[PDB]
């Protein structure tokens, strides 16, 4: 594989697209690549793990508890509940909510979890309040994907979503229990974690969650290292390619190629 930024300005030639990237430090928040780093792409499903965040922070501050059972209807559920669908008799505790969100990609779960933070709006204030002035939800699953070109609802940029999770993650904004508990639900993606490992070389770590939407919108934030060790961020938005998944997901997994060869920048 070629060097970074050339296998990713590669993609954009062959997608027909716009790629947006960042590669970043998680302990020191040092940036190593850049590439249409503020420029606004769609969300999309990665919206969910900022969702969670916002969450625990609510149950840090004792206006919340992962143990809380929510009873919900069917009238509530929206395209794709693989788990919440499951439920509509004995309910779902807002830590079950949040796991199915982030490792099933759970749509229902993560309207569900999004009310209780105050909707779209009030999940973009916790954005504000964390200093991301960028990022910005505006709609409810499924709408959230629609990837309009030009629209900038439901957008972030991949500077400010790499900032905004090393943050939840490691700024101690979160308490230490609440770190690791968003850290782990990453870890056990079920919709993707699998697959990358089944193609990762040993050694390396994943942890992620990854989105797709209209006019090829697609994208993976996550955290990667050798060693066994979620050495860094990587935040990689595609948006306005006509291309298949599949070869939108080989463009993505070729940047990962070059970053694993050429990883001491
Ligand atoms: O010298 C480096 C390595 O070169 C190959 O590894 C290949 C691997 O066989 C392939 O499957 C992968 O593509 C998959 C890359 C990961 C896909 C997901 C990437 C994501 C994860 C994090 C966010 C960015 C995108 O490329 C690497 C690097 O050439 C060798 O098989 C391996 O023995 C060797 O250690």
């Amino acid at each position: 594989s070629p060097q970074p930024l050339e296998q990713i300005k590669l993609s954009e030639s062959q997608l027909s697209g716009r790629v947006g990237m960042i590669e970043m430090d998680l302990a020191s928040g040092r940036t190593l690549t850049a590439w249409r780093a503020d420029e606004r792409f769609p969300m999309m499903s990665t919206f969910k793990v900022v969702l969670c965040g916002a969450v625990l922070a609510r149950v840090d501050a004792g206006d919340e508890q992962l143990e809380r059972k929510i009873h919900y209807r069917q009238q509530d559920l929206v395209d794709y509940s693989p788990v919440s669908e499951k439920h509509l008799a004995d309910g779902m505790t807002v830590g079950e909510l949040c796991a199915a969100a982030i490792t099933m990609s759970d749509n229902s779960a993560a309207n569900l979890l999004l009310a209780t933070v105050g909707g779209p709006a009030g999940l973009t204030a916790f954005l504000r309040q964390i200093g991301d002035n960028v990022t910005r939800l505006d709609r409810w699953e499924t709408e959230l994907n629609e990837a309009l070109p030009g629209d900038a609802r439901d957008t972030t940029t991949p500077a400010s979503m790499a900032a905004t999770l090393r943050k939840l993650l490691t700024s101690q904004r979160l308490s230490a229990r609440s770190q690791r508990q968003l850290l782990q639900w990453m870890v056990d993606d079920r919709v993707a974690g699998p697959l990358i490992r089944s193609v990762l070389p040993a050694g390396w770590f994943i942890a992620d969650k990854t989105g797709a939407g209209e006019r090829g919108a697609r994208g993976i934030v996550a955290l990667l290292g050798p060693n066994n060790k979620a050495e860094r961020i990587v935040v990689i938005y595609l948006r306005d390619t006509p291309a298949s998944m599949a070869e939108r997901n080989q463009q993505i997994a070729g940047i990962g190629a070059a970053l694993i060869e050429h990883w001491q920048r």
